[PDB]
């Protein structure tokens, strides 16, 4: 086991830079416009590869030119494409993805195109033996869920020398996805998750959450500007401050960011209080720049 | 390839992308939404008018800014799924090629725009000196840069001086956006197109009163056209008679995005098919109103 792998969607991120956000009914000229690899377990992808972690994207593909795109920008990263699942049908997902450079904030107009996800299938064709983390990004949780039961049994019939660590994220409020509560080693459900679901705080939501997880699970979940808190077996929660920029420009990709650089610190081997606090650093570091350069 | 004396009609202007995503509810800040549809069109008057002069069986290219990259290939793969000519495209080295982002809600039907960057430099005088003007029997400037614009006019004008009357490149420009600069565009060309909305900024009710109150800024003998939706379109030459066109409205309007850019292609053509000026009124009134209750340019001829 030497790379990270990360199992989700990869989404061409059309990107237009706005001074003040959009009014309705308005017709406003934007600062700059650009093409951005998303999708969150691509974005994971490229956090990941600069953190200096070999690492494998996985997700649903269709051939043409923005696949091109694409693959290219996963190839100049030097992320493993090899585990892409190829579509003959449906066109490859794009966003329009405005970016308030007053504030960072960032609002998606995702187009889905019927593109068929990543299936239990697609996952038994796959050698766990190059892989030391498996992160699965929330989208077809029963699927998903046999996926995770595949990790689960090869782990059982292997030393805890040569175990895969496992994490998933609950980042969209359905029902479907609840259930991946549930399962991995660690489970990073965000603030529109927690705030669906009733609380008002990353520590409240941690509290009344905990129940949901697999034992022995951390279950992380990071708030805005409050930065972010961890909850383990221990029944201690843990807290970051987070680390702003003074100029926040660009949040597209904060949660991708927090989440890699949270799964790294993990997988170097350094504590759960030290990996929360790196996830906010890096993450902080990224709300300041326009797009991932320049992070580390 | 080949492409034999005066036989194309150029026009010069903006080719942009437009994604437009069509959604349930206007977006609020900070959110992640899922549209219903979304379309990645070829946007732009010159660019438009192209398309319509390739379905109406005229040879044409486009000359505009674009930049390598992306979005210029999507661009330029529309033009040829067209029949458009891109060899004369500016291809700029600094800048973003157009892309404009279209958010219209289901409920209200209100479109939300987020307009291309301004960063592409338009194309220049320099960059139009360069262009071997004897395959065009017409050039179409959309206006834009009009200093500029107004060299490119004098070279026409300048080539035109040496050639016979029938060698002569015939000459259309649009005053589209209600912008002091364009208003000097007025007095170049053969055909000037003035839109209802800059007619309306210079405290024009009618076509008419638009015609008869801006004649007087066109050269001698040139016809001044104004089109106005669903009241048709006038036409105002050199003889002072107004003429006008009812519009041909369909049984049920589907798009209007484009109209205008149909009834000027349409009438450039019928134009330059040697039809009358009443004929290409009438003309660029009918394929207009074919457009509009038509999703695209698909069936429009
Ligand atoms: N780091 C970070 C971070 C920051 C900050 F600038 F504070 F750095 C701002 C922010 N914003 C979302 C809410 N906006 C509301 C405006 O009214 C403000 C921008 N989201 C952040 N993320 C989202 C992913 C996870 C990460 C965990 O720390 C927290
Ligand atoms: N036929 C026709 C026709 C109709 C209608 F179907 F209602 F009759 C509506 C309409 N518009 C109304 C909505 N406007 C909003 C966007 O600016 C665009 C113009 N324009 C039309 N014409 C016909 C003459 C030429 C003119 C060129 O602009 C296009």
């Amino acid at each position: 086991g030497s790379q990270i792998l990360c199992v989700g969607l990869v989404v061409l991120d059309v990107i237009s830079l706005v001074d003040k956000y959009p009014k309705e009914d308005s017709e406003i000229r934007c600062l700059s416009q650009r093409w951005q690899r998303g999708g969150n377990a691509s974005n994971s992808c490229t956090v990941l590869s600069l953190l200096g972690a070999p690492c494998a994207f996985m997700g649903s593909m269709a051939p043409g030119h923005v696949a091109d795109f694409l693959v290219a920008d996963f190839r100049r990263r030097g992320v493993d494409v090899s585990q892409v699942a190829w579509q003959s049908k449906g066109d490859t997902p794009s966003s329009c993805c405005i970016i308030n450079n007053s504030n960072g904030n960032r609002t998606i107009v995702l187009h889905d195109t019927s593109l068929p996800d990543v299936s239990a299938t697609d996952f038994e064709k796959v050698d766990l033996t190059q892989f030391k983390w498996i992160h699965i990004e929330g989208r077809n949780a029963s699927e998903q869920v046999k996926m995770l039961q595949r990790i689960d049994a090869h782990n059982t019939r292997q030393p805890p020398e040569q175990k895969i660590r496992v994490s998933v994220e609950v980042e969209k409020p359905r029902e479907e996805l609840f259930q991946l509560f549930g399962y991995g080693d660690v489970v990073f459900v965000s603030k529109d998750v927690a705030k669906h679901l009733g609380f008002q705080s990353a520590e409240e939501a941690l509290r009344g959450l905990y129940g949901r997880v697999r034992k022995g699970a951390v279950l992380v979940c990071a708030w805005a500007e409050e930065g972010a808190d961890a909850l383990g077996p221990d029944g201690k929660l843990l807290h970051s401050d987070a680390f702003p920029p003074p100029r926040v420009v660009d949040t597209l990709g904060a949660g991708d960011t927090f989440n890699a650089s949270v799964i790294f610190s993990l997988s170097q081997g350094r504590s759960v209080q030290e990996a929360l606090r790196f996830g906010c650093q890096v993450a902080g570091k990224k709300c300041g720049l326009q797009g991932f350069d320049g992070i580390v």
